[PDB]
């Protein structure tokens, strides 16, 4: 992922401009190749138009110049473009919201599998290591960069995720699909034996686990889901076919033309056509937005980066549920225990823009 | 389904444009018929101008190609396609999180239905073949592939989800409505009998799995409602004649007329027109993409795999409550227990791409 | 509603093309009137001009035709087409979600409401009848179908959706407000009187039972909101001024002018504008789209049948508390009970299109 | 609010087209005036172009109605008024379901709360009027008619909502915020208090009671953040200039030339710019949706009804709660107490409409 | 923030029109500055053309005016802009959605968590500080203005939000991730200890409690995932180049030519482009909407008042659980105790305005 929010936190006078001087995850990066493959051949065609093309034929190809500029339709690519963009951004947005993520779990744990002993602290540790493992085997089957890490099961053992005695088994099952889900069921007969035994005191905060367990169970399911279907392969080709038609139209019908012939809207002759290369930064970055964003779980730049939400997911889990078990600091009073008002203080660079009438509604300036 | 996201895990050079060359599920396999009808009647009309028609009747019917081409309007079908598909789109994706699964009800079932013995296991096993079962139902009901391997109730009694007395309680219900719901309730009359025996031990577990048959029970009704209620057959039809006008326009305005007539924008004659064909692919692939999407459950390539999804949960859910019930691996301690960080190792593959600086927030550069 | 899901399973050589040969709920059949409207005044403006008005009159009028012509914006009507036809179209979904569906509560009663005696059976069907009755009172508030079905009070007390007593209690309530509310409460009454008396054997169900209550009054209210607040007057107006206005303009401006004068883009006459006749049919459908499914509640071929909801619901919810409460074939061993795999056969029509390999992620095919 | 969804019920031959004619609520009350500043405006120069200014002046004049009329662009203001109206609408309805309605409270206020005497009479009232009042205070924040209803806290507690006590507890509180929130506290500790004096039997029904007073506070604290957190107003000046921009193109523009110059496009004088007149409606009413909608608790006639809302809230919350409070008729059998198929009759008027095959699947016609 | 939504009430004649005259958070102090330099480069630009450059050179500059004037499309930025737009503003919405609110938190503490004893006392304001503290060191991270208000942990410390010992603990977790999730663990923990002590006395309240705590946490969380995961860079470059293209074009394509030598659509010299500062404004302001909108964390006057909410929520909270915990008016019958109907009196500027038939739905007006 490529962050870059601190630049734009205001609307300056170049706010988005310097943005165009970025390089990792900007169009650039990702267009320059066809960039220069465009160029090629529109310099190579016009040269050959130049010199090696006869007289009589230039009169042909002008003529087809013509008529390739006249179906150069820009309009109604810009419509398959906003719309495709706008349905892989929906489903990269919607992907990012299905990342195995252990904070709900690890709060409820903490506040409710108990225990300072052996016993209690293995419980909390196992209960979020599962989650922890569920979400490894989803994103290893989903991501190309934590498939690299845990290329087999046996990273995944070394790494501390699964143990030897669940490696055998987690082998053992007879199942053709993918096992993602195993540590989820590890988790409910995990905590329902944690409940038979005492250590969950009450029946609700049982049902909270489960509740909480197959709310991060549904998000790795949602994440194979997503994997599994592809935006439709058909919709992909329509707009590819149709930004590479108008590409191809732009490169013979947008050509220079020799002045010499007098034809209307072609009496000039820039030998590098910078307006249609504008337009190739416009249309083909539109599509590499796409083909950006249709896999987010790939190498690119601007990707998720799970390999670092997988360690910090581990370690904020394992900190949470086993060093501040019952680590509390003794309960004493706060600053505004006896003032009417609790109001914090402001420091000397946000008073002169703090300090303003606060909002009661809008029916009160009558 | 056509799955091609490992193709596109990267924004490469080629990345769309080698997905031009797939066929499963592609573009050309839907439109080469309509294709081949197009360009047989603009080639039968092409000759018939060039040989049959008389003179004097040529500059009718050049006029008339005029007059054709001058009301080809390409943009404002693409409005009329861009919000169909939009729609068509939101319903499939809408379809897909439909459908029965039953990962979420066997996370409760093995965590709440209790015992080792053989009354146990029936009772887990019964209760994720009831939910099997209405799926089963409900997707024989909206999908053409299950429902031609489940042309009868015969077949679903022989398939094992329905038995001999299951079949006879069935059949005898005086109902004139689909039974897709009948196993929903048997499994609320069994949850509420395995609660009564003692099998579920706490009142919130009997509540998660009411709760938990409701979704999966709401998720095949939405499965009933999104096969009843079509996409409204009056846009469907105004989508299909916009794009019909639109080719019947581009097949006689579009003819390439006798350069000796010298009208202009019209002075050329390629015998094909390959731009004619290339906005063709456009336009009839873009509704094409609706044309596949809105029955989800045909045979389409792309459409929905449901016969492996049903045979997927079944196993799945089958192992899950039954060889996986209490199954578990004694508690030990894991690579991190005297570990202050829980940190995983990382190949050499993802060593040299990871180990960066972690996101803190955006207010902390300053 | 009109159900053609079946006909577009897949996408066909002739699948949409098909679909224009459809009459109920079709485009021709909102249509025709106004095409016939249209046309007879086009024909009567054509004859006038041909031969009513005068020599000098005639420039004036083709000069008017050239002027009107060049105001005719196809484009701009389509935006706000496409936007205000999304709008009613998400309100038209989601009215249809809000019918008043009492499967989730059957669930809850048969599997919480207990006793076989007459007492108990009267609970469920009282309980399951009280939803009902709301279901009809707020569907007859907003249907015109099931008004004309219940146009009183007394005919919802002959169908025994409601009671003689009930019928006292119910006029006797001081309120001007409509009271499809009513059986909420009295159901919210019944549940806490069960609960009381045992008939409910635990507090959470009881629980789960009010929660599903409030679900089904939510859509109930939802319905009210609907019917109630329409979209707004201004917006219908805008559209429909946009529709006419471009329509008039397409009367006068596209007129046949006499070849004879020789101005450009006018030097035919065909008699008949097919091609305006199509664009009538593309922007009359478009607005009829919205026109339809505005009030999805009426008597239009492609409207909700709320008639037969209230019938199917009442004999399922009536079937599964009464006749299916505790009414279980015996637990006995599945087909896969000895079996490692759990998978059902396929038949001779489905097998040589399945058996594939299952996908298992994007990431195992390196 | 102007409810017309009666009238649109089915799509007829005038059914849009009668909607033109209504003046409550509609496109004709709210842009008149301008409707008229722009043809006073339009008129006046026209009256100067043909007597007052100079035949050398008039060349310059006409000169410069060409140049306006050439970057008089009426498709990119559809692109800006689609988007920014569609974001007006969605924040409309938004914050019309976020009104105060105490509906699902009701509900279960009269489930949980018990006791025939005064005492449990007086918990129901209060814990019912304490929802109402803070309703009241957000209401009378939010919407011009609840203040000009409310302008006092006095108006509020002579109007029942709050009491002489209420009142002074309510201003001694030291806060500078909105108090909306105040009664939602104060229901909190009374239902505390109704549990630990036994008037709510089970633990469960006061985890519910709690869980819908923060659905209802939710809705407050959404109607003073949409409130509070206006369009952003730079989008809506963006829309306001590109709307202004274009008429003010319009205004000279498209005025009426002298046919004696014969200039192309301009060889006539209809001395009034009917077409210009429909793209004013057009244009101008699709910017006053947004005008009317930006601020749906003004005075507008389309304006949501909040002072009834309040009345029908008040009014229906303290019946459900007071006088239905267990006053149910005794339960007796229903007329399909022993009928197998539980249907009720059709009238006369839609049986010949009903009776036709119930839709059992889509692949049930193979 | 710019509240204006009192201004825009009704729908008046000067309605959005004297919104052009506000001067905070208005589209002339985003964009004055960029307008001056369009401006300056225009003015000089057509300067040098009337002035500097040769007779010979200035043919080829206006046929390169010529050649800019062709390429400049405005309708395709248009499309690029609405979606990106729309994008950036539903995020700016759910951003706002994210804000940690302890509301629901305090209405739950001061319904569960009892005790009129200091311990009690204790208990509520350390749950609600945790809440804040955690609430403040999400927005710190995210905010501009709370990071300058708290730019260290010491300010957190002498702000009253994190006590002496609570630091000690909070530097002495070994993690190298942003610790805004710390108060949360610490409110498990200690609504665990409230419930083992009895200060919670029933096993529900506890579980709400914890429900309240996640959605609390996950609105931190989400607002941590809208600051790290950014529009994607290259999607925003693409809409800057497609704006700066266009505004690239539009200053050299638009410039005034010398109207001596005939050319068309160039007959005229107004030596200011005031249509091409129309569409300037537009554009600029259009794109200017989605870059104050991008990060609503800023200085902007449009962006989000955080450290206002941090004051509102930690004053409102500690009020909530402290002073207003049990402290009730006593139950006392209301104005409508003996009234059938609960109305409330309607001001002399309300009446004359209500008091109309209620709505009872639309079918009953047949
Ligand atoms: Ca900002
Ligand atoms: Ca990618
Ligand atoms: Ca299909
Ligand atoms: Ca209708
Ligand atoms: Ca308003
Ligand atoms: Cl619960």
């Amino acid at each position: 992922t490529v962050t870059y929010t601190a630049r734009v936190a205001k609307a300056r006078f170049g706010g988005f401009s310097k943005l165009l001087l970025l390089w990792r995850g900007s169009i650039y990066k990702l267009l320059w190749r066809e960039l220069l493959c465009f160029l090629g051949l529109f310099m190579a065609l016009s040269a050959a138009y130049r010199f090696v093309l006869t007289e009589e034929q230039k009169r042909y190809f002008e003529k087809l110049v013509l008529y390739c500029d006249r179906y150069a339709s820009l309009i109604p690519v810009s419509f398959v473009l906003g719309f495709y963009v706008t349905l892989v951004v929906h489903r990269w947005w919607n992907q990012y919201l299905s990342m195995p993520l252990t904070d709900a779990l690890m709060c409820v744990v903490v506040g409710t599998v108990h225990g300072h002993d052996e016993r209690g602290r293995l419980y909390r540790r196992t209960l979020m290591r599962y989650a922890g493992l569920s979400g490894v085997l989803i994103l290893r089957s989903v991501s190309t960069a934590v498939f690299k890490r845990f290329p087999t099961i046996d990273h995944v053992v070394e790494a501390g995720f699964m143990t030897r005695e669940e490696r055998k088994k987690f082998e053992n099952l007879n199942s053709s699909y993918n096992k993602y889900w195993v540590p989820c069921v590890w988790f409910c007969n995990l905590a329902a034996q944690a409940r038979r035994e005492g250590r969950i005191r009450d029946n609700g905060a049982f049902k909270l686990l489960l509740e909480e367990l197959n709310v991060f169970r549904s998000k790795c399911g949602m994440l194979f889901h997503y994997d599994w279907i592809s935006v439709p392969l058909v919709y992909t080709q329509v707009v590819t076919i149709a930004v590479y038609s108008y590409f191809l139209a732009c490169l013979i019908g947008r050509q220079f033309l020799d002045p010499a012939q007098g034809y209307k809207d072609h009496d000039l002759d820039l030998c590098v056509p910078i307006f249609t290369l504008l337009q190739f930064f416009f249309y083909a970055g539109w599509l590499k937005v796409a083909e950006q964003l249709i896999n987010p779980f790939g190498e690119d730049d601007d990707d998720f980066e799970t390999n670092f939400l997988i360690d910090r997911c581990f370690q904020v889990s394992m900190l949470a549920v086993d060093e501040m078990y019952d680590d509390l600091a003794m309960l004493e009073k706060d600053l505004y225990w006896d003032a009417a008002e609790a109001r914090a203080p402001y420091t000397a660079a946000t008073a002169f823009l703090m300090q303003q009438p606060s909002f009661q509604g809008s029916t009160f300036d009558i």
